[PDB]
């Protein structure tokens, strides 16, 4: 079936518990391998000890630069960038996992999980997954950003990985 993955964040190195994620490997399956490898690190880099940098409340929490460590870099197992798979999954609410972009088809390893409906991002952003458990991981890391997407805490993927 389709992959579960997990990622373990830490706030100011105490930690939040675990986000557990889908990943629709039926619908997108290249967008959901990326994301799948880079979690276990089976290539030799990946999500392990990047942060969250841009957290908007009543958006998004984006992760994944693990290049750059800034939001401006990442990138895929395929390659520095790959394109955008489809445009089946929508972004219906809460709990939405989903690609950052530098527009069309720019792909790399930076991700968001949405914390409501952005149905602005749909035919923009790939959706790939959605939250299965740990919810709550993701409420306290949106209570840590702030309108300019600043964060007001170091949140760091400590720890992350491959459930089946
Ligand atoms: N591979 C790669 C991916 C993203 C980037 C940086 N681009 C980026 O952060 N763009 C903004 C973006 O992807 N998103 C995800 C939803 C949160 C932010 C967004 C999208 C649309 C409008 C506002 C914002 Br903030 C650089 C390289």
């Amino acid at each position: 079936g389709n992959p579960l993955v997990y990622l373990d964040v830490d706030a100011n190195g105490k930690p939040l518990g675990r986000v557990v994620l889908e990943l629709k490997a039926d619908v997108v399956p290249k967008t959901a391998e990326n994301f799948r490898a880079l979690c276990t690190g089976e290539k030799g880099f990946g999500y392990k000890g990047s942060t969250f940098h841009r957290v908007i409340p009543s958006f998004m929490c984006q992760a994944g630069d693990f290049t750059n460590h800034n939001g401006t870099g990442g990138k895929s197992i395929y390659g520095s960038r790959f394109p955008d798979e489809n445009f089946t999954l929508k972004h219906v609410g809460p709990g939405v996992l989903s690609m950052a972009n530098a527009g069309p088809n720019t792909n790399g390893s930076q991700f968001f999980i949405c914390t409501i409906k952005t149905d602005w991002l749909d035919g923009k952003h790939v959706v790939f997954g959605h939250v299965i458990e740990g919810m709550d991981v993701v409420k306290k890391i949106e209570s840590f950003g702030s309108k300019s997407g600043r964060t007001s805490k170091k949140i760091v993927i400590t720890d992350c990985g491959q459930l089946s």
